[PDB]
């Protein structure tokens, strides 16, 4: 079917950067693949509908003109109620795998913008970060490897604090380009705009969807067995049947369950959303403790204020879920028992040293 | 069939870990396929159901209007008895490829959570401790083969009772970061949470399974007749049959073996899941013997103390079976025949230069 | 089907370069794939339309007369009307598929005509602007390194408004070697209007469906019935009914909706490629201020006079996606904010010292 | 098929160690994927069987009441003979692909357990051996080869009769570590343990397909022919047959000939599970001749006694199996001449000096 | 279709070695394919059979007692002749599928024989001699290349005719392993019995394929029209035809068609068979002359005495097709030119040193 070919093609699973949360992974899979996933079940495989309209022809009728009769029908589907004369359209009947197509292909419209308009500017910059924060810790293995040896001879925080403290407040030691970079980034709202545009759309889009179900469906809900008219053009000056009555849909259960499980999917979907949207609306302080002390993360930690609305925000965001690739996955990840003023000073720098890489 | 896309996509059987012990994937395979193969043979392959249901019109009655009248009771099952007028339904045959396919997508979540909230911290544990567990071979070996060398030129005390504290009571014997992050981790009681979740969803779901099967099951079992009625509606001023009886179901023998079979297997899976939660209510003891002499593994058997609900039950259960990798998979495992007070000691170590690797 | 070959062939996604706008690949896309995808989705899968045409015979006649009848008037569309003798035609309802492969096989033209005409002669021109153009960390950072060390000497305007004249009007300085040929390059005329052209093919192209739809189309669109004859050859001398009447087209309702697809996607479609038009009429000056600065990108700034309609704007526009591949971005990233004169001549200076590469 | 994809997946064909006996393979091999191979040709390709039913219903009936009559009674296999009324039913003829089915599932269990319960622990103990066993050759070639070197520079008793004492009994000839390795594993008994489980879950399970060939066929074997009946419900008041005879089956020879291969392959096959278990009843002292003489290979041959039920006896049969893979299958297996007390001694040692490998 | 499948597992096209003489190759590839040729194209692809068997009832009969008249002797294939009632049966007619497929399964019984029993011993055989004839080169050339360098400075009996014994028995010039090998292998007489069975069992085979074709085939032949019997049980008691008589055949002409092919097949290869049986029966001296000249080959063809049935035989004949690989795929093939007391030796010779290769 055409839905197996749509999801191969769309909605399938730089070089190592991760630029997208499994949070907003699942809901895009959950959002796209399941109206996919209804078309499968509903028009094929497990419920060989066949004709979707039977007719009951009155006995004269031939084999070819039943199946006029009951081919006349399907593509004008009236209540010729005899309530004036008010013809109820059931069109939705006809119409539902034209509104699940267009429901899957409207799913795949935020992600499209995310992917074209942020990924660029967001890829190469954070490529730059990863660049540059891979020789602070190549300063650590070229210069704090004989810190313990010049120490290890005397003692106290006088070949402890304040050699390395201009060995690390230096020309050397420092990235000063970088400062400037997160200060002017602080500035700038352009890719905050991508995120709150891409949940905004989602959320107008099911919105649309409530009201679709709302309009449309849930009238002719209960509704099975309606009375249609063939004598309303050349056939009128004809000695048959007036009204065909009793034209019955043969799909109306799977009308209700698509229906019942369009509706339960985005109630269940809608919270995740709006939860990463407020994950934006906080300052995350989770383990900024050991952030103010380490020399490049402290600079992420001082620009830690102001309204939180900022590209920084996204860009540590995407930061923590890119901080255990390799390298960072190392003693950055071991430093879970430094999480419990002159003693916890120098206990500090000896789990420092205590993973001591190579 | 919908089941063997599902089964290649779903349920499809870092770099060298073991995340995932084997009585896990044979549990979850067994409960995640069986529905999909049970509907599999059910509604293709051996038995051609082609209509469900099959119906007794009378002889009067044209092609297209039998058409229409077992058209019309495939999704009206409804048992007009003359008993006031008990309308019982018999909606689980039509909803059963429904049900198997829901119970398999619920069946799911399980794996999904633990794969998701458990994989990546429980990782950078078992890393961590495998990349300084590998460094304890050349610490007893590389650090201790001056025991035996200095014992035959001396006797007794200083030699064999007096060496054993100056050289393990030493700073190249002891590891002070790993004994903290033990000491961190088994405090921690995050990561069993997400075991204790994960069976407890499968109990859970098992026990809904089971309400299923004895509310709406197990009475329509032994029906295969009802009568049904068309003049229901419109059709009611019409000459023919009020109540048009036996229309019969055909696939009641799949019914019912479906049902027998998810009873039965899942009555066999369910103790599996209790065996694998009481694993965790003792400390495992069975080969402690042999840890309490080697450096680093002394530590994993000394912190074994108080209730056993704790990170390190499930870190030291998944690191178990990852010894026998490539590097542990040797002395470790070849120390086999130290499992039978001056003696003993010595005929441990020439057995340790015994397997001197190069 | 059909469509399906031909999107897998055509319309299916040097060795760096990027030699086409993601905006006009989208562009693309949505104008040659969505035909495909309307006759794809119109005549297969969700819709088993059997029989596009049927014939209300009178029960006298045969299986196989009957299938005569039906077979007979869906090739010899003509409605016989009463209101001399204006048998109407309605072949469009045969011809859709025609129309929509032709339409299909129409929009691939503009693409192979800009990829024949365009590329070879923009390849080679292209990729020697890259090759001079990131000539400056041998050009720059080293020529201009007796900068900041000769400041210290001397004081302000006679050390950084004396020696830039000298310096930079100095032969290893100087690229006049790329003015000869940019000078050059900016009097032809001959491929400034190529993308002209290739833009105003898909418009004329559009105007043509336009005129399609409303010329052939529009006019059958609420009609569904009508008259046929039969006895209009050989038959003449037979004893059946003259003016068969009665033939129903039963896929009204899919011509209806893919006839209004084709006049929305494209009525959606068309102010883009005026907007690409129009991207051709202005010098871009956006990041103007940085590239007036370093030695090899000022010639780009430099040359910006006259007309807006010269070929240095297609290798410009084409070059800023491949300007900003690896290389030539990274420098140019790195200021991104400064936009905001004698501080300002050096403090862009240590910024350049600061990122050094190794 | 399911039995092809069934096949496909399951009974399909460390890094180089074979923990398989070629027998054992072609044993599951018949065992499991015969049964699939019936299921195959039986119920698909050659005869397509239709419908497994034919029934004799009268003229009157129309043709949706013919088919009422030979639905209703496939799922109601009961003869209703005139001998009270013993309703003899014909489930096996229904139940022989889900029979078939179970079977096949059955019948790889044991494989599952021995691949689960012994093959890791089988695999430590053969790289253990295997590892020790190629430093076996440059110590009785590289470390001997002293002997007729100093042969012909002295004669009999202090040159061949009594350095073959000082020679055997020095350090670099001993392997304790393997010595009393074997010493442990001669007294377990948890590896024989799966072996034996394992042949005896095929003979418990042939012997349950013997009695359910035996019970439940062999009596509805030579039945063709039952009368049916369909007044049993609401329609008991209906003016039809009471007793609707001769309902013939169609599938008989199927039926019949399964079930004879069924019987006769199992039939043939059993003598060779009893071969495989009494293999572990004996000793094998093939060529023991052979291991007295090499230094490592002679302790295999020394703990050659008692009851043969050891893991010893299983880790040399499977040894005996790799014991020819790239290095051991070289001088050893050329080692087949020296099998035809002075003379013997020196001519079986320069064949072991001409095979000098590099 | 099975055929295909079976085709695809099984007759399917060390790492270098030849263990299969490509006559066997080709002889087991008709034997086995043809079966399977036959079945695919009897009873798939061209002659779309439908139904094998065709029936003539009376006109009175309904459609489903026509269907079921059918049904009802094409698995009770009984000719009633009226000649006491020798219900001659023409059961071959069902069960040629199964005879094709039980010839074809059974057809692989030798080559499995053979690839379990006899390709070990005979690849470390193969692998020993290889590895000690490879050595051969430089023992004729850089050992003997200072006969003529001597020659040329002498005359004849102590140069050319005394200098050829002292230099052929010479501790470098002897290979007494590679004589005593063979002299082993000789004795024994394993490896030809499996030789000599593949054979006989393939003979035994077609005599047994002679013998099926003879009793059951060839009485009914031309024999299309048998009259059944239908009131045979509990239709007895009905008013129709008591001989329901012309049930005629529709597929006699593949019967016939299959039944001369297969005949005629295994007759073509009967000789080829008993060709490669007396192939064993003979020493094969082809190019022995050029074969006593060489060191090492001199010693194959001193051993050719007695009776030709020796494992030496087989041995030989398998060398003698992969002799020509990679080495002495060389000057060997190259000595063709020599063949044609003291001008030959020498001329002999210098062909040597004139194909030195490098």
């Amino acid at each position: 079917s055409l839905a197996h070919t749509a999801a191969e093609y769309m909605l399938s699973d730089l070089k190592g950067l991760r630029l997208e949360l499994p949070l907003d992974r699942i809901v895009k899979f959950v959002a796209v693949g399941s109206p996919l996933l209804l078309m499968s079940l509903a028009f094929a495989q497990e419920f060989s509908s066949g004709s979707p309209i039977s007719c009951f022809s009155p006995s004269n009728f031939s084999i070819r003109q039943a199946a006029y009769v009951d081919s006349s029908c399907w593509d004008s589907l009236l209540h010729h109620k005899q309530d004036q004369d008010k013809m109820k359209s059931l069109w939705p009947h006809k119409a539902l795998p034209y509104s699940l197509l267009a429901l899957a292909l409207l799913m795949y419209l935020p992600v499209l913008l995310w992917q074209y308009a942020a990924v660029p500017a967001l890829s190469s910059d954070l490529l730059f970060i990863i660049s540059e924060l891979d020789k602070s810790y190549n300063r650590s293995i070229r210069l704090v490897q004989h810190m313990l040896k010049i120490r290890q001879k005397s003692s106290d925080p006088y070949v402890f604090w304040n050699e390395l403290e201009k060995a690390r407040k230096e020309r050397y030691f420092e990235f000063p380009l970088l400062e400037r970079y997160l200060a002017c980034k602080q500035r700038s709202h352009s890719l905050v705009a991508t995120y709150l545009l891409r949940n905004s759309l989602l959320l107008i889009f099911t919105s649309a969807t409530y009201l679709y179900l709302g309009h449309f469906h849930l009238d002719v809900f209960f509704q099975e067995e309606f009375s249609c008219s063939i004598k309303t053009g050349l056939l009128s000056d004809e000695t048959h049947v007036p009204n065909l009555i009793t034209c019955r849909l043969t799909s109306l259960s799977i009308f209700q369950i698509v229906s019942l499980s369009s509706v339960a999917i985005y109630t269940i979907l809608v919270p995740v959303i709006i939860y990463n949207l407020t994950r934006l609306c906080r300052w995350d302080k989770r383990l900024l403790s050991v952030y103010e002390m380490l020399p490049a993360f402290d600079l992420l930690s001082r620009k830690m204020l102001g309204c939180p609305i900022n590209d920084l925000n996204v860009i540590l965001l995407f930061l923590r879920a890119n901080i255990s690739e390799l390298i960072s996955f190392s003693w950055l990840s071991v430093l879970c028992v430094l999480k419990d003023h002159n003693i916890d000073t120098v206990v500090d720098f000896m789990t420092l040293l205590a993973g001591l890489e190579p």
